[PDB]
């Protein structure tokens, strides 16, 4: 509308361009995932593109086949001014899309399966273009899945209180509309967060755990940042022995900027003093890697483990 008003209402480009989609997506689910699959071989530096036959008639596998026979050094390894901000803009783009599709479109069985399946696919290529951007894509989806829980966790939270206010309120009385109606917001919450908990199963056993070991050092980093950042956000979820065993092996990672991420992330947890109990095996396992990295070889991952030690020593 008028200029006053497009200036008080922030919408940048990416916003802009994910609620168009979104729109697109209600008119025409396949087109608008087939945008959305296009937009990601295009991230990579494919140079080709999928149309609705081949969406509606390959199986996946297929359409990856026949994307990797058309590939020509990808936009996330360019250097260059035009791209200084892609990386950044890629990751806001993932994160504006879920945030926007978090309470409707999510839920739906096609839109996150159709991705992740496309994400997961595109984690095992041969191609480097491919395995970076998807795998960079999966860990940031990840991400914005976690933050949708961490959303439904306060939704869930005051459903809670509210039917407890109401199972109280009766008592001796007949389930009355406001106690069935709660008693069912209460297992429909659940039911999102159960299909949420499942799509990062997916997005972990199917793209992290192969991932965080590739040969490629800056796809280790990339997975180790975000466990990291995991852990952190979701304590009860992620931070466990099992999910932290990736971390400590990766401590004896060959690259700087690998181990360099590990105890960033072990920092970030330590840091609170209160995960710190459910740090207490893991610190048992690995102080002999974690304290042998204060003279790294590194200066800098040697400062870094320093830190995270006099950050050990403090709990
Ligand atoms: C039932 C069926 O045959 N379909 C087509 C293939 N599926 C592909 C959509 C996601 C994807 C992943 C990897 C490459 C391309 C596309 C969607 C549904």
């Amino acid at each position: 509308g008028t200029l006053f008003e497009v200036v008080k209402l922030g919408k940048s480009a990416m916003q802009s361009v994910v609620d168009d989609w979104i729109e697109s997506y209600k008119q025409d689910r396949d087109i608008a995932l087939l945008d959305l699959i296009n937009f990601f071989i295009q991230c990579s530096g494919c140079r080709g593109t999928v149309r609705i036959e081949m969406f509606r008639n390959m199986q996946n596998a297929e359409i990856i086949r026949k994307m990797t026979e058309e590939f020509d050094d990808y936009p996330l390894t360019m250097p260059g001014p035009q791209w200084k901000k892609f990386r950044s803009n890629f990751c806001e783009f993932i994160g504006v899309l879920i945030r926007q599709c978090q309470y409707s479109i999510i839920y739906d069985e096609y839109m996150m399966d159709t991705v992740i399946s496309l994400l997961t696919g595109l984690s095992d290529s041969q191609v480097r273009a491919f395995r970076h951007t998807s795998t960079l894509a999966a860990m940031k989806l990840m991400t914005a899945l976690v933050n949708v829980a961490l959303n439904l966790s306060i939704h869930q939270d005051n459903t809670q209180r509210q039917y407890e206010a109401e199972r109280n309120k009766m008592i001796g009385k007949r389930a009355n509309e406001r106690l069935e109606l709660l008693l069912q917001k209460r297992k429909e919450l659940q039911e999102n967060q159960d299909e949420i908990e499942n799509m990062m199963n997916s997005i972990f056993k199917g793209i992290f755990v192969h991932r965080y070991r590739d040969a490629i050092a800056e796809i280790r980093a990339i997975c180790i940042e975000e466990i990291g950042v995991w852990m952190k956000m979701y304590s009860d979820a992620f931070l466990n022995d099992s999910y932290l065993k990736y971390v400590g092996w990766t401590l004896h990672d060959r690259q700087g900027e690998v181990r360099l991420k590990c105890l960033k992330a072990l920092q970030s947890l330590y840091t609170n003093r209160e995960l710190f109990p459910k740090l207490e095996l893991f610190t048992n396992r690995f102080k002999d890697r974690i304290v042998s990295m204060t003279l790294d070889k590194e200066y800098d991952v040697a400062v870094e483990a320093i830190r995270l030690v006099t950050l050990i020593l403090h709990g």
